[PDB]
């Protein structure tokens, strides 16, 4: 069952990003805090939509896609990925990682249903690395 | 109005990009016409130093995020 | 001292690169830290004409040899 | 059956050659137009007599003879020439090409009777090449500088004109035009081309770059 | 059989380009008029040699080459090009499009012999787009 | 068994590069001399480390890598490379060419053990081409004029030097040198070349003619 | 009159050749006597610079067209 | 196997040519000395590039070509040339003499592989005669 | 003495040729060595105008009579 | 039987050539006079040796050879030459015309023996034309 993040925590994090900036160690610590439980693509996408401005959000979408593509290359380079399965029918496509696959587009409940925990942690680590890249790039 | 947005002589590029993307996405354009308009406004606005910086791009930039990343990399620190 | 090396107003770029690479390789840095330091010293030293020449590089230069080749190609003949 | 070319077209072509000259691309296009159907030696000879002056006509007769001789050497080097035949009795002599053979001297009807279509097209191509040679001969790139007040498109036009209308091989024009853009074209544009973050490997690309980043004045 | 364009029409078009410029709608209409029948590379090349100055002609050669290269990329991306054939032996090289192939260099008759109608219309559309680019660039 | 190059020869070559430069024909001849026997990656790497400065050494490492990559592309394009073998297990990776493979890093003896003679000659030719590129890069023909007081042999020397040490293709140097003799080389020699009863089709012939008929002064 | 035609001090050579060939072909000479007369008039008229240029011809010129080509090649550009 | 000439001898010969000139009997003796073993086209070409200035080098290239052409005329006038063979497949073209043939351009090892000793001695004698001509011509 | 014969500054060429052929044929040379000597004396004597006239001969002159004919044809009338 | 020309007439003709020159109509008339009877190659050769200087004599030898070669070309182009015969064994070689054939070298008696009257008149006309050429060339 999907539970959304508190809008109070999200508002506090957005104001933190607004006053301290993207690169301060306190901001990265707060992001790591709100990045503790494995989030669904819907959660991370809406979170970055709210806390980041338009141009940093575009940059972050780009960087997140690139990092997820590196993850999928490593996944096709190793059939023992915690997102993959043993047979070929469990291979994870980027539509399933970005939340674009069938039964997931716009629906967080179905998303949480079909996604694997390894998928969730890989998406989360990818999003964190992308946030780091964009923060280092913006300023 | 998006078509009246210019990058000021003293304004940074991320502020200009934020303002432009805001005004373009919060307008009456169809959703499928925002990215090309944002790109072509980056190219024709964004005072001639950044205009020439985008023009002389050895790679082809086909997304506002890629243009923003390229300009932020190769911008004249000042 | 490598961190005190500047490209003189009248000095050519190959002499500056020779002096800098000499002082960086004949110093107390680890072997795995010489190339990034040489690159970042090319970018911040090497008086602002060459600084802007390296900044506006449509390609990403990730090696001192590549930076030297690029600068030697596009340098202002004078 | 032989049909003469219209004297109206010939008069228009003669006035074109008179005003534009021998080497203009419009003149060469007009000549190619009036050189569309395979002409008999009589037709081409009278055409060049009318459109060309006396001295260019002498030069053209010389060049046409030389080109026809090269054609006849290639013909004796290959018995499968569209002007030749399979047996030795169809070998084509220069008297038959220049219209000097028996039954052809001064008579265009007999000419059209005995001549082959391959003969006609070979004569026509030879005459066209001879016209090109004489035009290039009848009327210096390394002395061209961009004046202090001259714009860059005028300088580029003048330089490309003088380089393409010269004695260089076709495969040596682009590098020469580039290296002349770089060393001529007074030091402001020289430094503008030198500090090009991209590598420009074509005169068109150099022209586009310079027109973009030029100092508006 | 190859028939050349009238030098009278070409002279009128050249004077139109000389007085009105490259970008006027009347000039583009006149070019579209003289671009009605599919032209051989020889025809378009001589036409642009006559109507355009030296520097616009260089620019136009560049642009025409680029557009023809895009066409050849689309052709290798689809074996059903009206310039291509079904087998691999009918694949169209840029030497055949620019008129540089064997049996075509300098000879318009042989050109008209070996060229396809799809080849002709593709060359013509490419030349028109290149003219538009150069006209937008010159002024 | 690996034998090192003499440090005496290397010291002499280093001083040659120091005094004559990288591009002199004597320096290239000396490099060809010390590039006679097929060298191991260790040998060539240390040789270029000693004879070249830091920045030319960086440039040379870049160029050597690029040329070796072209070689490996040709090798994967032909399974009959003298460095390759017949089966897929003998395919040569760039780690084996640059000396980075297993059992070779820092050890010249093991290097000489595992390397093939075809590998050695390919590495050597690649290094020579890279040296040529860097030498041409480390150190304008269309701006050369014959001074009012300068002799003609000095002008010809300067012009041929600047034309051959430039970015032109090899097949475009002679026509450019001729056409620069004709348009530069102040109008007395210009008219002397123009009024040549014979056709001069080579820079040497033009130089001989001008030296014969020049105005002694 | 063909025998009164001289190349003026300022006249070019192609104009002189045109005028001379016109006056010789539009005259009372037989057809078989025009080429030798045109050649010998090129040699004796055509002011002494071109006279010496034709005289010192390493090849033998036996046609008005060949003489015109040779002179146009080796003429003093001025 | 190809062995290059010593750059020390070449430097000494270059300084000899620089001080004594091209025509002194000591210079011709030194050239005959360094012209003792049959040289490959690469060797003689680089030697003349180093010891001669630019204009004498152009003159020498011309003269060497002319002398090699005379040699090839004598070779087609006699099938028993030490450079030729008995059959027609061993006839020696100027591309093989000037080092321009296939497998020889820029590569001295392949040059030494395919060349005949008669070819080498003919090239060497031709180069010596060309040097004599240019020396007699320069001063 | 044949090897001391020079063409004077004011002397014509036929007189010089007569004098030279006389002195060469009335000397101690073998009969098979007179023609080459006469040719090589025409080339090196015969003051530099005629020297250059013989040098720039598009054809190869291999006989004293042919050289005399060529020089008489293309000589500078004065 | 061979009879030599009078040295008195030859001396008078030589002085005529010395005072009037080679091209005067009186000189050509005198030469035509002494060219009346068909002369043997010996006679014409000695006559031109005496009346002409060294350089005109060289020119005349050249021109005489060329004209005799034209005559021999016309002779091989027509087997009915008054110098030729009907069979192939009477074909006249240039050694027989110039007096170089066997039994003729230096001997005027044998010359007069073996030569034909057509041969004599052809040699004489050739020598006259050569004299005209050289006279037109000398001045």
């Amino acid at each position: 069952a999907w539970t959304p993040l508190e809008p109070k925590l999200i508002t506090r994090l957005a104001d933190t990003v607004r006053t301290k900036g993207l690169r301060s160690p306190i901001t990265m610590a707060e992001v790591e805090a709100l990045m503790s439980s494995p989030l669904l693509p819907h959660d991370v996408t809406n979170l970055m939509r709210v806390i980041l401005g338009p141009a940093p959000y575009a940059l972050w979408m780009d960087a997140w896609g690139v990092q997820l593509q590196t993850v999928i290359a490593a996944a096709t380079r190793d059939p023992r990925h915690p997102a993959n399965g043993q047979g070929r029918g469990e291979r994870t496509n980027l539509n399933r990682l970005k939340g674009l696959a069938d039964g997931m587009v716009g629906n967080p409940q179905g998303q949480a249903a079909l996604l694997r925990p390894g998928e969730l942690v890989a998406i989360t680590a990818s999003a964190l690395q992308a946030f780091r890249e964009v923060a280092r790039l913006a300023e």
